[PDB]
């Protein structure tokens, strides 16, 4: 799974 | 901004 | 996974 | 800014 | 997967 | 700027 | 996996 | 800028 923070 | 770790 | 932050 | 670790 | 920062 | 670890 | 910051 | 390792 990709681990993205925005 | 988001904290995120995975 | 793709790792992401902005 | 975002802080992301994976 | 690509790590990637913006 | 965001900051990333992967 | 590519590593890129901007 | 952005700080990225990978």
């Amino acid at each position: 799974g990709a681990v993205v923070g925005g």
